[PDB]
């Protein structure tokens, strides 16, 4: 239903130290949620695929979409949330357990 490329969306970047850089929050459903990054696809650990977001951080004007890589600790077991699905779905998701996102770090383009 709610995806991160649709223009009424609103999502970006944890308030953190950069508004280029940090774990990806959106709201969607019922929260700015806190995501692991690598949520819904959880294809890799270390996901080659940096895009998607672009209307994210173009709307951010930090120009192409965060790439994804381990950002080591930033999410909270129990505050932040891991979905699950297809990519592009941000209809459901669960709270941080047990996945491949040790806090993967986003980054707006660079």
């Amino acid at each position: 239903r709610l995806s991160w490329y649709d223009p009424d969306f609103q999502a970006r970047l944890t308030r953190s130290n950069s508004k280029c850089q940090g774990q990806l929050e959106v709201y969607l459903k019922d929260g700015w949620h806190m995501v692991c990054s690598q949520s819904w696809g959880r294809s890799s650990k270390q996901w080659e695929d940096p895009s998607q977001a672009s209307k994210v951080c173009q709307r951010l004007n930090c120009g192409d979409p965060l790439s994804l890589g381990p950002f080591l600790k930033t999410y909270t077991p129990q505050s932040s949330i891991i979905c699950y699905g297809q990519l592009g779905s941000f209809s459901n998701c669960s709270h941080s357990r047990n996945d491949m996102c040790h806090s993967l770090g986003l980054t707006c383009l660079e």
